[PDB]
């Protein structure tokens, strides 16, 4: 079984259309698998607010998703939350963390996500993400996840200053170029484990590339990682921030991609 949860609360968003995004990938989702979604907070406009103005602000959604992924957790389904951003992992990192102490969380991201209100240049709270899971900072929604447990998977042109303290802490990188499944794989050896996805992690999807090698991660990679991740270790998959306007042909587009990508692990799952 599948537990799908949706967050349409702002959590931070400066991105005009991600939570519109998660709706039309819930909806996808929804429609292939037979699933109705639980969906959580209010939606309200983007903005470029202090971390420490859109924390407070996320709360009531933040304490939703949390009392929600804890029951998914504590059941025998697989949680997957679509969420407007990376944010929101705030709340779920330190359930996940809770739940299950041994687990591997495979962050997924072009970005480290890994400032502290010390080194954030832009001050944007989805830029603090890991890092407070981790707790380097405290986000008041709890911390517990190892980074010794914590292994950023496609992550590249870091700043100096974060790729500093992901080494400090331990967090493991692997870049677009290292990130074969059998690497993924070998990084979690017997651990059970969590995959969060952030889509800026995938080359530019203008995919007329056969003579160009990548940037980014291919979607073939990404569906790979799920291929490989035995269903039996599989916790949970967070799918953030896939920013397309509703209705738009742009959205239609990528949630097919999207669908494509994480079938492996969710149709192992709906197969339990
Ligand atoms: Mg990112
Ligand atoms: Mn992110």
């Amino acid at each position: 079984m599948i537990d799908l949860i949706v967050s349409q609360g702002r959590v931070a968003d400066r991105a005009a259309w991600m939570i519109e995004g998660a709706a039309r990938t819930a909806r996808a989702l929804e429609e292939r698998y037979g699933l109705k979604g639980h969906y959580v907070g209010e939606p309200a406009p983007h903005a470029d607010d202090d971390w420490s103005v859109a924390l407070p602000q996320a709360r009531e959604t933040l304490v939703a998703v949390r009392e929600a992924a804890t029951e998914s957790i504590k059941g025998d389904n697989l949680t997957v939350l679509v969420n407007n951003t990376c944010s929101v992992s705030l709340a779920t990192l330190p359930v996940v963390a809770r739940e299950h102490p041994d687990a591997v969380v495979l962050y997924i991201d072009g970005h480290g996500d890994f400032n502290t209100p010390e080194t954030t240049d832009t001050g944007y709270l989805g830029g603090m993400v890991l890092s407070g899971a981790c707790g380097l900072w405290d986000s008041g929604h709890g911390a517990g996840l190892r980074p010794e447990q914590a292994v950023l998977v496609g992550s590249r042109d870091i700043d100096e200053g974060e790729r500093e303290l992901i080494r400090k802490a331990g967090v493991r990188v692997i870049p677009p170029g290292e990130a074969t499944a059998q690497a993924v794989l070998d990084a979690v050896k017997d651990a059970p484990v969590w995959i969060h996805i952030d889509w800026d992690v995938l080359e530019p999807g203008s995919i007329p590339a056969d003579y160009t090698v990548p940037d980014g991660m291919l979607p073939a990679q990404i569906r790979a990682v799920f291929e490989a991740i035995p269903a039996e270790r599989l916790i949970g998959v967070e799918l953030a921030e896939l920013n397309a306007p509703a209705d738009s042909e742009r959205a239609e587009q990528a949630v097919a991609v999207i669908l494509d990508m994480v079938a492996p692990a969710f149709d192992a799952a709906a197969a339990r």
